């Protein structure tokens, strides 16, 4: 097995640790966390072994009761690769001390591409990940973009995207961040940054606007694709049910909003109730001229774990197709 | 086992149809709806018979793709006991229908006591709907409220209750109710209808308030009690520690508020990532004089499943013993 | 002064009886509601005559001790006009009455423009109502795009629009309608109604895409617009600056949402603490080769206030030069 | 008159400086901020001098545009008193400023008692704050409480009070706040601070809970009240229509919920369309053996500003009979 080690435990730390433990080609050897809270207890009693950030927290845990194994710096002795899933801007941090004990990493979106100098996407960019080091997993809604725009681009050429951005406020269990009700631009100067992160995977010209509003369960996109070849709508939908980890989904059979597709999501009894998968609105597909419109939804708190997986087999050079990859992973996974 | 069919697949009857599904004893042999939407399509997913409530719409299911084994009426023929999770009213009006079949049945909360004549919580009064005809499960907030008072009567016996109830405004699904930004007095002529709700199955003096305000995971309860024999804390946690169904939380491990304590409710796996139990904040149980007060949260959708389970065994003479009921809905459930 | 008749004081009309009032020309004689709430009583504190929808609820107004004219049909004889402010629909339903009696009147967004026939937005289409019947005040999204539109259109020439528009969910008092946590397609299938809708008074290509998210305060814009001659940010700066009932704002100075853009209006002390004027981010002004980029909201309950002060001079003949009513509604309302 | 000075024209101050400049006996002779925003320009629109916290940050004003009168020390030489509106622990760090200066001042409700002193409420306990040197405006939450609790208090003799608080989460425009969609304890270890914070300014045994809603209009309480004497409702309604600053309204009349309270005031036409008076729902009024049950709310942004002039009448000794300063305090404010 190779043994993959996850240093911070938390939104996506902790789905991603599942999602590997999930695999036959590799194991969890260890999950870290800072503080002793339901999460940490919750990480021995699903078998995993817990690792603390610095050495002089570890004083915190015992008191507490929790049974740790170590600390960080010992969790990464033993490991092939670590997953670091800690807050936006740490991961660059631990950089340094993932090269001073020479060992691979994987960091999330909220890291900058060029403190990690590579960004992943796994249908958009898998080989150039292939054997290398360091590697970004790009964010939940830049992830949910290319996810639909890859397959666009390569059946009838993006000659350019334009894509609003509605975004959840704050995930379920962040009870500190609002805002409680307005809709923030964000930010208002433009364009917003996830047009240069999906061009950090895919080569296409994108423009993107975003703003904050008052939800926490999914993000939302509004998407306007100007394409090279002429497109009809069931074109774009056989594209759609075609490629991976994306999933179409109709208003008139009650997934009329974001709340409605997470209820779906519950029926599909997966691990947390997660939608890993992109979901499109099939009455939103629309083809005006040479210009495509849709609507779709990211799971932010899920999106990005399948793409976890696939980026370790890149790295680890476990698997040089993609396409194997992927469907190992989300067969694993249960992927729709 | 027993054939039990759910008339009424919606947030509490497709909750329920699993419940029965996990037991050693009890089977589900269909469920209804009236429209053809996904969850229409996920019950035949989960090899559930799909009946339609009236004849005339099986035409719309079949126009829809969707196969359908009859209506309510066949449905019926097929079962030992109906447990009906039909809307506010609703329920009132198939009881007609029930006494012609002749099948004996269990109502939600939403039911009149005075139209079922009978109503049911698994520690409170149990035996009061062994071998009878029709029972109606107490509400959300009711049985919240039982969960934690019916234990405190045995040991201290309450002289006097007095609990403000701070309701959720919709289920997470519902996208058409409000409020998005006020609070309800719920309603404002006191006191409210959560204590005469408690006296159908719990016989001590309880005045109760209620508000509404803009939240959709769980309604939370403000406890007030007045006692007969003063207990410690102590005495109080060990209480509720030993009673079924209820969990101790404590804001110190990061459970601050029902966002977190759902969070939890994930990391548990149990289906729709449920909270069957009724959590109650350790560090708000204090003893004020001879009254106990505390602060308690209630799962809406989820915490009367289990007492729906319990009141099959009940009504259908399967178990004398609330205990040994509680305790193999329980294990059946994966329920603390 | 011309006599003004206000049909529906509700949350548009209650806004337009002031606006009407504080005219130098005109003035309100009467108000209509349909039950007897705090708003029917207010209407009298504000010193216009209260008329009653229908004649048979004339009792019922009397025995809540709400002292009142008449009827709608008595409104009507001591008006030169009507102002219609009721249900979407319902405007429609009192067009045969407004004819028979032979008076002119203005109707509001929710109308269909083909059940009127003519839609007015003062800068773009005042002529076309100057000596009407009966005309439609475009609705609040419509009305929004237009005030910044319109200028654009006249400096740059348009070719084409693309807007996202991000809907509050309910007015602040309107506490029965959601959603509380979900984002909804407005609809899904696109292009949305606000396009054709900018088109019944500006003549320009445009597609628009909607959602619903859980705010209540403003909705909020994301306009891209392709025209015709290459513009400049500062030049954009100057046309928006000089444009009427547009207001440039920076989230630098501590506007960074529509909550603050709110708490600023406040500031400003008018009528209600209404935002009349469409405010634009300064920062957010972006050109692309010919393609300009741009963020605004829209105070919803308010923005059309001012434009049906204009739809009366244009409909009775009281002034033929746009600009002049414009600044005359302006001054008296004391609009930036 | 006497010359007051605002430190902090934030969320109260700004409030409170407009309430002071409407009394016919005191002025205000300047505001201080820190940062150069949108407020600070709105104070200067008013007419009031701006005088900024520290003296190297006036450059910064003055670069931005905003003409800026001096530094608080400056600010603080032209007055006879400062009401200090800075944010909670602020007050105390500058009460060592207002000793080296020998100037009196009033302090907000975030301060904690001790590090004052004394605590006010207007028809409380007034004649404490007679000729002292520093006094605390107790909080909008137990302002509110006293507003009914004293009256109630004084008629029929508290015996015990339990009240139960649910709080806004933020401000209107305080767009970083949460939560978005959670019930959270508040704290979780009861009883909370809303108890002690009454008795620093009334005599009577009261316990408080509260919890935190995703809300930002209006607080809510729900008060249970034991008394000596034995009250009816009909008494209630006339001690509460008889007392300052209290107003009774009605469901049925149509404020049904705090968001239709605040449409009310905007209805009512003050300043930024507070709300200063507290507001009990009519058909709240409940009356069991000796206890009264009852809800009420309280807008935080407002109910303070007219106790912060009365505090300032008794500190300077401008009055001595509080209902004369109340009253006084009324009229210029246009309070109800
Ligand atoms: N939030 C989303 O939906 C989302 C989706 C996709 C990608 N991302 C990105 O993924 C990354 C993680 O985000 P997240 O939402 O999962 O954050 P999160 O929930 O706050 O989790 C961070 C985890 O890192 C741990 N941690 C903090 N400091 C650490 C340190 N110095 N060393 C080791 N562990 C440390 C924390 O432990 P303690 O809790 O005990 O302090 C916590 O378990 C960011 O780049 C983010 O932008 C987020
Ligand atoms: N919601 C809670 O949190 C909660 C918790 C505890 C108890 N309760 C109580 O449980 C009951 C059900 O509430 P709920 O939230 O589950 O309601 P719900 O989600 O609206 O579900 C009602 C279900 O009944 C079906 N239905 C409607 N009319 C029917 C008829 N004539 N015959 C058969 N099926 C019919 C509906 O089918 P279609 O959807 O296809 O139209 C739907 O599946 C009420 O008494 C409620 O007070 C509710
Ligand atoms: N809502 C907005 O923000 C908004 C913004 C811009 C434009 N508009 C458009 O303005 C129109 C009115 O919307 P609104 O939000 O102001 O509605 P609203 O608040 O519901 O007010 C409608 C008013 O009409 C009265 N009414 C109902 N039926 C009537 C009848 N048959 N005859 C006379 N009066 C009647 C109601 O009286 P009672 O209350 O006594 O029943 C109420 O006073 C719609 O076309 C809407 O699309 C709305
Ligand atoms: N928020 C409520 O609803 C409420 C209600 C009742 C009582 N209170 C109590 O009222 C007090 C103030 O709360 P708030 O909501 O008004 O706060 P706020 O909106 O944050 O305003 C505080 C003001 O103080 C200024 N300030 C900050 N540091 C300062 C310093 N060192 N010297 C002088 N001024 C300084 C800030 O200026 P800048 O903006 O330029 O930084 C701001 O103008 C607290 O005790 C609070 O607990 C609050």
């Amino acid at each position: 097995m190779k043994a993959v080690a996850i240093n911070g435990y938390g939104t996506v730390g902790k789905r991603v640790a599942d999602a590997i433990a999930q695999q036959d080609d590799m194991k969890v050897i260890g999950v870290s966390k800072t503080r002793p809270d339901f999460e940490a207890r919750m990480a021995l009693k699903k078998g995993y072994d817990l690792y603390v950030a610095i050495p002089e927290r570890v004083k915190l845990f015992e008191k507490a009761g929790i049974e740790v194994a170590g600390t960080v710096d010992d969790m990464l002795d033993e490991a092939d690769i670590v997953i670091d899933c800690t807050p936006e801007g740490i991961g660059a941090k631990n950089l340094k001390m993932y090269k001073e004990k020479g060992i691979k990493a994987i960091f999330q979106g909220g890291e900058k591409h060029e403190d990690i100098g590579l960004s992943f996407n796994s249908l958009s960019n898998y080989e150039e990940s292939y054997g290398k080091d360091y590697t970004r997993v790009v964010s939940c809604n830049t992830t949910g973009l290319c996810r639909t725009l890859k397959p666009l681009h390569d059946s009838f050429g993006i000659k350019k995207v334009r894509a609003v951005i509605v975004r959840r406020g704050a995930d379920p269990a962040q009870v500190s961040k609002g805002p409680i009700n307005a809709i923030i631009p964000n930010p208002p100067k433009l364009p917003s940054h996830h047009g240069p992160d999906v061009k950090t995977v895919l080569d296409i010209n994108i423009d993107t606007m975003a703003v904050i509003v008052p939800t926490t369960l999914m993000h939302q996109h509004n998407v306007m694709v100007e394409v090279e070849e002429t497109p009809t709508v069931d074109d774009i939908i056989d594209v759609f049910e075609d490629t991976p980890r994306v999933i179409l989904i109709s208003a008139e059979d009650g997934l009329t909003s974001t709340a409605e597709i997470m209820e779906y999501a519950k029926e599909l009894g997966r691990s947390r109730n997660d939608l890993f998968e992109i979901p499109v609105w099939r009455e939103s597909i629309t083809v005006v001229d040479n210009e495509i419109y849709y609507m779709q939804a990211v799971h932010q708190e899920s999106d990005i774990v399948p793409e976890n997986v696939d980026a370790v087999r890149a790295i680890l050079e476990m698997e040089e197709d993609k396409y194997k990859s992927i469907n190992k992973t989300n067969k694993a996974m249960n992927i729709l």
